């Protein structure tokens, strides 16, 4: 402990806060907040916040996202797309994409994704799914946490 | 012209910016840009920025609004609470309430909208309903642009 950073946290009081439990777990550091739902819309706005050296779920299913970035900075990938990402990007997921968020050692990220409120399930890839997204090498350099 | 003030303005290249013609209009100094929309997305993503001194159109419809603030300050009615915005504020404007977001005379406000893709055409007020609107004495002071 001769250093412990500093970390702003983006809140809306009233919104409940989902921390994810980690254990063997395929996320790292991620909170929720679901901002807009029910009212008969037929989306959902919710914010995720992915702390320092984290990742949100590597991961793809039928529906598509529409994220706004919103707070610190990372890396994105998409596809085999993968970019550098700061607010206020938007970064445009097409149903069945791979797609991945990840936080620099030093930066929180944070950022806004809408979703339809009627969705499937998201499915994690298998060995074979890891290995072809590998033969990329952005794509590998990316999930060894070297995008930078 | 001895004063001109400064303005910056949020854009994502690559997305359209459609400016709104003013005459008789309802509606003063306002740009939208649809951030998100397709992709089996039944929502949809924009962005609104009123220009200092501007508004938009005051109005109700059967859609729901999630509204969150993205740039600058103003107020906001809806229904009959007039608040104070500020980034990164939520609005929620259920079904059927009259609203109105309206920029201080020296700032441009600026918001997401997320609205469902398929929805009804907005209503203007008559004469009688801005009448009992006024009714109210903060939504008068609001319509009157004396909120602040
Ligand atoms: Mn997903
Ligand atoms: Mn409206």
């Amino acid at each position: 402990r001769p250093f412990r950073p500093f970390q702003s946290q983006y809140r809306w009081p009233g919104v409940d806060l989902l921390a994810y439990k980690e254990e063997s777990a395929p996320f790292r550091s991620v909170t929720r907040q679901v901002l807009f739902s029910g009212n008969g819309l037929t989306g959902e706005l919710r914010y995720f916040e992915v702390g320092p050296g984290g990742h949100s779920t590597l991961e793809r299913h039928q529906h598509a996202h529409g994220v706004m970035i919103l707070k610190g900075r990372g890396h994105a990938m998409v596809g085999r797309a993968v970019s550098a990402v700061a607010p206020y990007d938007l970064v445009t997921i097409p149903g069945w994409s791979w797609h991945q968020f990840r936080a620099p050692a030093d930066e929180a990220l944070g950022f806004l994704c809408m979703v339809n409120a009627e969705r499937d399930k998201p499915q994690l890839p298998t060995e074979a799914d890891l290995a072809m997204l590998r033969a990329d090498d952005a794509v590998a350099a990316f999930l060894d946490g070297l995008a930078g």
